[PDB]
């Protein structure tokens, strides 16, 4: 019971290798790798 490296999704990401069984949480998440706004957490 997670969330990742769990099922097969006709979206993936081949930058971070993430899955994404809905376009939309990708959609986000690509543009979630481009951000100029604030520095990581940590
Ligand atoms: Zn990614």
């Amino acid at each position: 019971g997670s969330s990742g490296s769990s099922g097969e999704k006709p979206y993936s990401c081949a930058e971070c290798k993430e899955t994404f069984s809905d376009n939309n949480r990708l959609v986000q998440h690509q543009k979630m790798h481009t951000v100029k706004s604030g520095p990581s957490s940590g």
